[PDB]
């Protein structure tokens, strides 16, 4: 039977006996996905060229009105906004987003693959809503994932009930289910990561990335693939196994990548689909933050691969 | 004032005094190009998943090129990637020139939806002779156009000739290629390398050393930084537009690098020296090369001038 | 604030408490409706005409397999069908639906407006389901409507909050509302009826065409339309006024046009809208059917001239 | 073997072994044309109703800029345009576009089909460019045709080497040749005007119509049709056949179409399709315009059934 995102949510939703507050969230995003992907394929890009004779705006604007015109949001974190947005009190629901409206886009000049990530959280108190509301370790998630605007525009959805993965077809604007209950592999054959600044590497990367190319027991060398656009390489980590490490070194003690808005959702995605996602010292989803802005280390993927890498960074104390 | 790739063609064409054949030839790789487009971004796969109650797309992209060019009456000789053998155009439907194309590089890997393209070189067949497969055997000197698409983030079509090279931007909406960056040139000098570093205990000791002197500059200069998508249309069109080395070297288990030589090496050595950068196996310019076989390997390594002069530098001291 | 369909049909349903299958069922016909759409606006026509070297019976499938896959029906009748589908136990729902998957196809060739209209009730009996539960009046109707793909695709749903109009965007597959609790003028200025057949008029319609160009008084003669498509005629009526007319004559005493997936329907947009619809005898929507193929005639349109037609249809009787 | 519009008229135009000029005129129009259809079908609308928080003047600004920019034109009538629009001296080219942008968007708002029009000329003075070189006849056109925006969008092209029909594929943007030297029927069986004149009906106009529902030779009567739309009516002549009439009226004794850029273009696609174009007294393209705007009464359709009206109008002098 063929299945849509919405019908597929609405169908969980029901099963769950809920009241249809998440669902009327998860609508409003991908309809705001559906605008950023038309928005990034340029549709329209004639008119701006005077055939009558920016996107990361967009995007994020794109998707602070859809999920506050949703009813069901009140606080929302956004990689574009300072502050926390707190949804005007008309307009309150009871969840929390926060989310990257267009990662990679700094690099959209060379149409390197870009994505939208979003994760959801339960509003924590019965007050005024405020900041602290986003301030959450990613166990508490309800629901996260990521739209890819790749070589087509995949939205990857991770709940309770596991991963699943939705095409979407541009001559209908649906999201198609392609992908039920996906899991990693155990064990990859990639790794990807920015080997460039090799020179800032923890003892324990150059240790780890030394034994992808010169494996000791003869075994066969990794790949290495590294897109510098996440959702791109965290997807290929998701589809073909392996690992995605953007790890803490002496300048970035605390990694690059944000916890809330790119670490987190990411790691829920990968713990649903049976991977893990460690700092180097703890699982991502279990810092507490206290900047809805601020960073964390991320090693994600298959737990081989994963369990090998904190065996190399236990090594080294 | 606006311009369409249509209109950008057939106004050069008319410059040049030319019979119309290339144009007719340059529109329909375009119509072929986005048809790919609209199944790469997966228009209609609702119906193969049911939706009313079902090809590959590299063979459906073959065959979208193929029969678009011979249709196009202006083609004799056809080299793809995916024919043991070059086609001989019927002919009632003969025209003057020789294509070789890669009609969806980087497919091996779409199950992730990594950046494909489609690449395409033309030459004029040389010879009074009946047309056979070695009409393709000419080096990338006597390219015509080359070019490709790149079905990425947004579908674009890079097109290289003697003028120079330029962008166009694929609008869905009303699908047209629309004129974005004319007459585009690469820095000098980029601050990124692209390779796959994992094959690292198989390099070349020239690539070796190379990739030490990025990482860890002998001048203390700050370190390039890395990409390496794996489909070579993306990496070659981030090394045009933000300047930089792309590297698929010759070693000892391939001493004729991986890619192929006439419809992957030489439209992007093309395309690349149109845009004022190198590319070079090592020993010679990509565009140099004669070859023998259709399907011939070629390593390449292009880009940035004095990036890939620096590269030639270390490899000859490794003579 | 903008809204969409399912946006739409989520918050009426929140508001009625319901348990969520008829906004399943709408989502699902909503999805049917777009593919419908890109089909009849001839997508991917290049592949048929060998590029790389059905149009009603398409539009029957997407609504059966759409309606049956939603888990909301239990019997679907279609124009396209002898009989009934009655839906398999495992997929068995609450609603009936009746549908004209593609109403005015026949002169497609043309590329004339064509339309999807649909109509669902609610199933009475805790019998097994069978083809009798269809064989309701219209006043039973939970919701009704049409798809019309004209110069732009919209969708006219009707239900008891009223008839609102979701106009179709390509560019990202969503139904967006433009037109809210939509009204039909008073009285109109167009009538509608294929005059070709004007020697089988019978009398009564005869004499109100008559006056309609040749007025009694001072006023303006109306204009005439006649699409030859249902959807496309009904729909005129309804945003500019008027009446349109597929009347009985001698041979044809119960009209043309069908009653349980196009005169009912239409019948219900019209009464929701605040216009009429009649048999001549009755209303549209009171007609007990006693076979899901059954004809009957159909006046409806703007309230004054539907009344006008009737005080002259009572003259002849 | 398949074939698109733009390939059609590059190889129409290498066998005239001409200069390309009408060519980039033609291939700058079709791009206008597919600008105008992703307008009609609302695109991009649900930008306008806030979902980030003029068509017939879109339309003119279309195929305005695009046939300016072509080199290929010297003087411009639009329906939207009171004066001839003169091209700059630096953009002219040797041929003068008469055109309707948006023909019939007046009742667009219940989505009805519109289309464009227009017809080619070749500047025939040598004087300085000005209105005057729009004011030639009919016969003298060297391309015309139309596109409509009906349930699908279609380019019709006249030349002398006959009328040929394009589909676009919406999902590649490319115009795609599915009707190849397409003839009107002889006879057809469907008459079209608006009958809501009757009052102010000539007597030929009268009889005429009473003969197509009462005919004396006991023959079936013709089925009427009138969507309202020029280019959907007439498209509907060329494809099954019959007559269209938009005669002179009270409110309009010179008729209401437009000579320049709706009856002509029409004309020449009819009498390209073997079929016939009157205004009663003469042959449409035979009329000499002293008026860009001016307007003429039109008959036009299957031969057999213009020569049957002429008839009749000859038996009232
Ligand atoms: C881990 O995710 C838990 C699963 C859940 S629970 C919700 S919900 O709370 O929004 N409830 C509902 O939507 N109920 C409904 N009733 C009728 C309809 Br028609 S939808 C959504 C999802 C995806
Ligand atoms: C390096 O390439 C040189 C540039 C050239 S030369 C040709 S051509 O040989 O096809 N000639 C023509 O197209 N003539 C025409 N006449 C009228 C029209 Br309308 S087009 C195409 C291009 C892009
Ligand atoms: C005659 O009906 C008019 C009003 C109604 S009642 C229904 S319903 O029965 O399907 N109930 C629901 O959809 N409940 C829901 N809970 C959570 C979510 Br999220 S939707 C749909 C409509 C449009
Ligand atoms: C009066 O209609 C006769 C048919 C004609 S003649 C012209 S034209 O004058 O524009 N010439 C050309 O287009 N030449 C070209 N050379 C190369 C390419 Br490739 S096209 C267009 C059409 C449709």
């Amino acid at each position: 039977d063929v299945n849509t995102l919405t019908r597929f949510v609405m169908e969980e939703g029901r099963k769950a006996r809920g009241t249809g507050e998440l669902t009327q969230l998860l609508n409003s995003l991908c309809t705001a996905v559906k605008a950023i992907s038309s928005a990034v394929r340029k549709a329209g890009i004639a008119h701006l060229y005077g055939i009558a004779g920016k996107l990361d705006v967009l995007s994020n604007d794109l998707v602070m009105n859809m999920l506050k015109s949703s009813f069901a949001t009140c606080v929302l974190v956004s990689e574009e906004d300072k502050h926390a947005i707190i949804v005007e009190p008309e307009k309150r629901g009871k969840y929390v987003v926060c989310f990257d409206p267009l990662d990679g886009s700094s690099n959209i000049d060379c149409l390197v693959s870009v994505g939208t990530i979003f994760g959801i959280y339960r509003k924590k108190s019965t007050d005024e809503p405020s900041e602290k509301d986003a301030l959450q370790p990613g166990r508490n998630l309800v629901a996260a994932g990521y739209a890819l605007y790749g070589s087509a525009t995949m939205l990857v959805l991770a709940m309770d009930c596991g991963v699943n993965c939705f095409m979407l077809d541009p001559a209908i604007g649906e999201f198609i289910l392609v992908d039920k209950d996906v899991k990693i592999k155990k064990k990859g054959k990639i790794y990807s990561l920015n080997e460039g600044y090799a020179k800032d590497f923890d003892p324990a990367v150059t240790e780890y990335i030394q034994r992808k190319k010169f494996p000791p027991d003869n075994s066969a060398p990794y790949g290495a693939r590294y897109v510098g656009s996440m959702v791109a390489d965290v997807h290929r980590t998701l589809v073909y196994g392996g690992i995605f490490l953007y790890p803490a070194n002496k300048k970035s003690p605390n990694g690059k990548l944000r916890l809330l808005y790119e670490c987190n959702p990411m790691a829920y995605v990968m713990e649903k689909a049976g991977g893990m996602a460690t700092t180097g010292k703890e699982a991502v989803l279990d810092v507490i933050p206290t900047d809805i802005h601020q960073r964390a280390p991320v090693i994600l993927g298959s737990p081989d691969d994963v369990l090998e890498f904190l065996k190399v960074y236990e090594k080294h104390s």
